[PDB]
DNA sequence: AAACATTCGTTCACGTGAGTTCCAGTACAAGTCTGGTC
């Protein structure tokens, strides 16, 4: 959906912004949530989320980890602790639509072995770590962002 | 007074360190390939 009145996101998500939010951009991922459990359908069997059909019941969240420029502000030259702060101050998070991924502060090598430790236990892919000064560069890769799997 | 031994500047050979050119190997970008799912 282009537009509040019509689409399949939007139409709910409208009025979750903070009056002072005009211009916004913003990165995430998309996914799918079950209600009736009130989980996150894993990726895979039984559902796509590009071409996901009408008349099932799951619905489609969206959850942020980046905002790249509020009210003709540009953030892409700011510190990934700073967009942070800032992407607190956007919208009310609101379950099932849109959400705000958690970070933990992490300054040891234990917490990363039990981060990933749990993520296995809830059968995840695995976890991944930011660099709290890294800059936002496009297109490249491993530059501040590192991904962990088993 | 004559013969033999020692010494010194000279010569050759051999060994070691520093500069130059050519080539093997390595880390990573990008192209290409492929599997599964709806």
């Amino acid at each position: 959906g282009a537009s509040p009145t019509e689409g399949s996101l939007t139409p709910f998500i409208h009025n979750a912004f903070k009056a002072d939010i005009q211009i916004c951009i913003l990165d995430g991922e998309m996914m799918a949530y079950n209600p009736n459990t009130q989980t996150f359908m894993q990726k895979g069997t039984k559902f796509d989320i590009k071409r996901m059909v009408e008349d099932s019941d799951l619905q489609t969240c969206y959850c942020v980890f980046d905002v790249l420029m509020v009210n003709n502000k540009k953030l892409g030259h700011e510190t990934l602790r700073k967009r942070y702060e800032i992407l607190s101050s956007i919208f009310t998070p609101i379950p099932g639509r849109i959400e705000i991924v958690q970070k933990t502060q992490a300054h040891t090598k234990n917490e990363v072995i039990d981060a990933l430790n749990e993520a296995i236990d809830k059968r995840e892919e695995g976890i991944m770590v930011k660099q709290p000064l890294s800059i936002y560069k496009p297109d490249k890769r491993g530059e501040g962002w590192l991904k962990i799997k088993p």
